């Protein structure tokens, strides 16, 4: 057994929705079969975009703050929800002895196991400039695609002014046309970079692959806790 | 700010619920206003049922080492996201030195101040066989009623096999009809004692005041986390 560590605040929504996801996808019959969880949410890890852009605090001394309590804790690696955090997963990784499992890596693993070429990505501005998703994905051969920046203006508002607002109407109409756009341009897979996506945003309403990044470092983590 | 600990994993889903409702709750502009979290999962904590229908070993020992061990890694008050611990809320009390805010005791108080003097209480056997609604209604001042044992049967099959099986139709059609019985027998709320009560009974359904034990307890630990 190894206990799973959560890093998260980032913000806490996310990091309940990971939490709820590991134990849906947790094979159990009985409460004493599913795995240990630590997770530290810490909300006050500074605003990771504002820094990317330039202009807010520096947010790793907090990252690595709480990668360090998680290990005193108890944690036997770390896995964290949220996307531009992983930006910075190689100045945690220096400051602690446990492992962190990075959501992003996994996915190209997974997409390229499953042998996709192009990946039509849908996420946060903050998050296609930090680049994490582009460094991962060409490490393993697979090409990103994302919408124009007009396009990209939509994603955020159905995001965030859309699903996260409240407003699923609104935010399943400009996600789900911009998903299609993608498809149209030959993505053999979407990227559902936010957990608002997968809300409005099904299977059904694709002919491709939908990936969910959540879901596959949910199972990672799962699987790693319960066989090793 | 104070910083919330979650005993948890009894069991590990109720343990994510709480958590999504305690972020649901909290008044914020932004991530870095809401309060820190810090939740040890242990699924591996003795079944408390077994123990209360005394046919399983004492969970006493190991809710007190997950308590100090949330105690060490940061936690300034605990909450538990179980009913049937409650039962050994005292034990824990007196082993640990930081406070632990009682769910079971903040529903009575609440239940109390909304003026309330008969509860119809809808929660699993071990709920209602561990006493420790009854014994806290009592304490200020409210009736409790549960259904009979045959009614109590079709509970545990509409959170069961119904609800936590993913058939919300037999979850609603077994647990709404008992809600009805109970506001028929003079209930003037109903207390959801299990979260896959509140999935399938809503406020409209009712004719009487829904109280939520975890929302309730979500309200507390936002409150004293965040005031003075």
């Amino acid at each position: 057994m190894k206990t799973i560590g959560i890093l998260g605040g980032m913000g806490p929504l996310a990091t309940a929705e990971l939490f709820r996801r590991i134990v849906i996808k947790t094979p159990a019959k009985r409460d004493q079969e599913h795995p240990k969880v630590i997770i530290f949410n810490n909300p006050q890890i500074p605003d990771r975009t504002a820094y990317i852009l330039g202009k807010g605090e520096d947010p790793r001394p907090q990252l690595i703050w709480t990668a360090k309590r998680l290990e005193e804790c108890g944690a036997d690696f770390i896995i964290m929800p949220c996307n531009t955090a992983h930006a910075f997963v190689e100045d945690i990784r220096k400051a602690i002895k446990i492992p962190i499992i990075s959501m992003i890596e996994e996915t190209a693993k997974k997409v390229k196991e499953l042998g996709f070429k192009k990946a039509g990505l849908l996420a946060t501005t903050g998050t296609i400039v930090s680049g994490v998703y582009e460094k991962e994905f060409s490490k393993y051969g697979v090409e990103i695609m994302t919408p124009t920046e007009d396009e990209q203006k939509d994603v955020m508002r159905g995001i965030y002014e859309g699903v996260k607002a409240g407003n699923l109407k609104l935010g399943r109409e400009l996600l789900l046309k911009t998903a299609k756009i993608l498809e149209e341009r030959g993505a053999e897979c979407i990227i559902a970079g936010c957990t608002e996506v997968s809300v409005v945003l099904k299977q059904d309403d694709l002919k491709v692959p939908l990936i969910d990044p959540m879901d596959v470092i949910a199972e990672v983590a799962v699987k790693v806790a319960l066989e090793k």
